[PDB]
């Protein structure tokens, strides 16, 4: 959500830079709703005034007739009650294009169209020189017999993964040693948090109203019929950010560093076809998340601390990688400057995202309602929120099982990962 | 599943022994539609070799006037298609009646109507004297700020947490030494799976048809429309044990021991009002659980194994347990006998389950087709199927913050932990 003083105040200059990212802001439909606004408002103000008064009139005559002035406040009050109904519909029109809006772009923010207008900042690493043909990981998975589709199709569907073996152990020790890491070098709090979550939770992260269909969602249940319209999360980004809402911080209590290990869950709509084979594309997979919840003042700084998290996993992990600045049109809804990691891939011959890290501004604490105070200045302001991906944990086995196999298909365990299994040196 | 011949042959024998867990089999209404049954399939297979017959009359005049010819075989083709969804309709009703007919009971399991006629079998540890009042583990988590229900309300709803800190990191520590005790000194592999599984799924372990009220369901996902219809699983039993659904195993590959770590997911509909504070009862928890896929003759057996694996977990923890032989009245729907191990919960002042372990026999086999062979007598035969909780890992560290707190509140970690807590002595 954006300020509504600025859409009010200055809607040419939003929209303006709203077109960066290649949104219409519909100005002309915003000014008309909000001038009729205003006309609703004084009318049902006037009622509700009236209607007050009226009601403080037949208690004064109760202690002195009060049939017809019982008749003219039920009469005031119906048409009070129509009013509000009326305005109330208005608000929600105003609220479906409101909540619609995706962030603005900060300056720092390359102008672009797509992923391809957006800027490489750094590499790290050198892509292996391999004296074999490279294999991708689902063949080294089945070589293994540690990678198996076939039998999560039999148990679910598509885009689902069984993993067996020293494969599934593996995988588990990258989620702990990042964990670890985040928790006992970074300044990270870990948390358990639920994987599902209620419609305020995922109006407060943005994921509504506007992307309903990325996300798997529960029935209710019959005896809690009218309270458990949930949702599976899509990132531990939205139970972790969510747990600043509706709270005013004291601002010596800030940066409030979250750490998180869940399993995440995506429907994966559109973009047919792409990444059929393997672990890139999922409808369940493991992510170790980091969120940051900061003054305003310091969310620039907190991205780059936050960002070199997320890099010191793949350093450590001896993983080749490069920074890339996301541009305008590349970036998430919520986002107001991204920079994703991505990983190199031998089989793919190019560098795949393993990381997301983004400064959100304010923008989910204006939903959430999520501020700080100093108790010195002694006044309110937004927070602002931050979210990056320590890493996605499938993402990661791609890249560790392509870049340290063998010529037999051995897995080279990562020299960092070996204490998480128990010394091993390879797997197979 | 029980077995189809069985319910034939001797179908007064197989209502004796499920009396005694208090199913009443309808017997009168199984010989009646098996009769009725037995007319249609003679009906439906005579038309069908008639049809058959008529439509190679035609491919054998084609050679040599075939149009009084073709109306006699759509004629035939309509009078089947009938018959076929006649006989269809009382097979959907026999397996009604079939698929809902809990696991015969072992003569191991003693009789009884419910909880309160189960047999203490042994008994472990001695529960602590404290020189304090004990606090419970809701309290000593607010104490710690690590366990949170209200932001777990505010996120989701009831039945939920959100843990923070230190007591996160104790959670996670549990679950890791579970799964290292079970792949390194029990024999179990590791395994990632699914936390959405499907309807065959469901059926195979036996969720489904009578227990779909006990699931979270997720709507289908508009672009897969008719293959998504998921349910979240209420165990890793669910998926683990599907792994051999259709599957003809090499008896020399038995047996398949199968472990996982997973949340859970649970409406807990009914019995309301119980356990509402605190994570004995949760629709979200995680649990290591033990499976098991054996060879008929040596399930008896597997189940005395699994059990003790799960009773080493509470024993290196320096949890007192007490083991209980559930009546024919307490057990679950798929087993066959089952052994409970109850944790010693100080505030409660009694033992609470932590642990079900489960001979189901050949029950979810016959559902899955899971089979097994040897090579040498050249026969195959269902396996038998075992499932225990090596823990919940929630219950577990109820029990252990609770067992393990210092008068001022603090948890002392239990020795077997500290490698997993970088040997810390105490959380506070
Ligand atoms: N469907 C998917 N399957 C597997 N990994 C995925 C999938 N979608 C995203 N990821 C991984 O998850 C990372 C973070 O996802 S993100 O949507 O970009 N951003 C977030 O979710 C933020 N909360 C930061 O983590 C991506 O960089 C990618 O590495
Ligand atoms: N709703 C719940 N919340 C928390 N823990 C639970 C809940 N339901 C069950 N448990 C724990 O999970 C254990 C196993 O659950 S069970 O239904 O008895 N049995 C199974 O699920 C089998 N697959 C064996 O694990 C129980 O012994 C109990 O310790
Ligand atoms: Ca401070
Ligand atoms: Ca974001
Ligand atoms: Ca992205
Ligand atoms: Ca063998
Ligand atoms: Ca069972
Ligand atoms: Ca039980």
């Amino acid at each position: 959500m954006l300020d509504p003083n600025l859409l009010r105040t200055e809607p040419d200059a939003v929209a303006e830079k709203l077109a960066r990212r290649g949104f219409k802001l519909d100005v002309d439909k915003l000014r008309a709703l909000e001038e009729r606004r205003k006309v609703l408002q004084v009318q049902t103000e006037n009622l509700q005034a009236e209607r007050n008064s009226r009601s403080k009139s037949i208690g004064q005559a109760k202690a002195r007739d009060i049939e017809p002035l019982r008749l003219e406040v039920n009469k005031l009050g119906e048409q009070l009650d129509a009013a509000k109904s009326e305005l109330e519909t208005l608000l929600a029109e105003i609220r479906d294009i409101a909540l619609a809006i995706p962030n603005i772009p900060h300056d720092d923010v390359p102008v672009g169209r797509d992923e391809n207008d957006n800027v490489e900042v750094s590499r790290w690493g050198t892509p292996r020189q391999f004296d074999f043909e490279v294999r991708d990981h689902v063949t080294l998975g089945e070589m293994h017999g540690g990678l198996d589709f076939a039998a999560a199709v039999k148990l679910t569907g598509s885009r689902f993964v069984v993993m067996k073996g020293q494969l599934a152990r593996l995988h588990r020790a990258l989620a702990q040693f990042m964990l670890d890491l985040h928790t006992e070098q970074h300044g990270y709090s870990e948390n358990y948090v639920p994987y599902l979550v209620n419609q305020d939770t995922l109006y407060g992260t943005g994921q509504l109203p506007k992307f309903a269909g990325d996300l798997f969602h529960t029935r209710p249940l019959e005896e809690e019929a009218d309270s458990s319209n949930y949702a599976l999360i899509p990132t531990a980004e939205v139970p972790l950010t969510n747990l600043v809402r509706d709270e005013i911080i004291d601002e010596d209590d800030l940066p409030i560093k979250m750490t998180a290990h869940t399993p995440c869950f995506r429907s994966e709509a559109g973009s047919y076809g792409r990444d059929t084979r393997g672990l890139i594309r999922m409808h369940q997979f493991d992510k170790v998340e980091m969120v940051q919840i900061v003054r305003p003042e310091d969310s620039m700084a907190a991205l780059e601390e936050m960002t070199g998290h997320a890099e010191k996993v793949l350093q450590l992990l001896g993983l080749p990688y490069r920074k890339v600045a996301l541009c305008t049109g590349d970036m998430g809804f919520s986002a107001c400057k991204t920079y994703d990691l991505e990983v190199w891939v031998p089989a793919q011959n190019t560098y795949r995202e393993i990381s997301s890290c983004s400064n959100v501004w304010d923008f989910q604490a204006r939903r959430m309602q999520a501020r700080c105070r100093s108790k010195s200045d002694k006044k309110t302001r937004l927070v602002h929120t931050l979210n990056g991906s320590g890493l996605a944990v499938g993402r990661t086995l791609v890249a560790l099982m392509e870049n340290y196999q063998q010529a037999d298909g051995r897995i080279e365990i990562p020299e960092v990962l070996r204490p998480y299994m128990r010394g091993l040196e390879y797997i197979g």
